[PDB]
């Protein structure tokens, strides 16, 4: 892919955060805290996910990033609407607002609905994510292995403007305790 000149530069919005997030100073990086972190609550957090949205919104043109998911067991990535849920439980769909793709259980799916199973022949430590605003376009590649395609959601039907959207996962396993990181352009 050549989609590399559309990199934005995305930060991590705190009030966003679910209240168990712990996020880097240079707000780059985001990993699961042990405990509640002490902030106070807000109609913005994600209460019942360790999720978190990008400060970015976009309503038009290409934009590219890159995440760091080196040696985590389970994360989501991708782009939401503005005006997703934030509240109780919800499933991860084009028709409630996310576009996106995961790890769970050493198996990779893209959040249609049902769910879609990738094909990935080498683990990613590194995604990149292309949003197409206008042709209605969200891609997924594996850095790892030379930006191959792992995922095109098409047809988008965005409704509203877009936000950069992560999910550390939970770490019942004790495996799962390393950091989504935005990787510098
Ligand atoms: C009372 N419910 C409502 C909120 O989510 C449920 C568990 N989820 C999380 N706990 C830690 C961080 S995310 C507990």
């Amino acid at each position: 892919h050549h989609h590399h000149h559309h990199m934005v530069h995305i930060t991590l919005d705190r009030n966003t955060a679910n209240s168990w997030l712990i996020i880097s100073k240079d707000r780059r990086q985001v990993r699961m805290g042990d405990t509640h972190q002490n902030v106070s609550d807000n109609k913005e957090r994600f209460s019942n996910y360790p999720m978190v949205l990008g400060a970015q919104r976009f309503s038009s043109g290409k934009m590219y990033w890159e995440v760091d998911v080196t040696q985590k067991e389970a994360w989501d990535l991708g782009v939401c609407r503005d005006s997703v849920q934030r509240k109780g439980q919800f499933s991860l769909s084009p028709e409630n607002g996310f576009w996106t793709i995961w790890l769970w259980q050493d198996s990779y799916e893209a959040g249609t609905s049902p769910q879609t199973t990738l094909h990935i022949q080498v683990p990613p430590c590194q995604i990149g994510i292309f949003v197409d605003y206008e042709a209605g376009v969200v891609s997924f590649y594996n850095i790892t292995d030379h930006g191959s395609l792992i995922y095109t959601f098409s047809e988008c039907v965005f409704a509203g403007p877009l936000r950069p959207f992560f999910n550390v996962g939970f770490n019942y396993s004790g495996g799962n305790a390393a950091p989504l990181k935005l990787c510098p352009l």
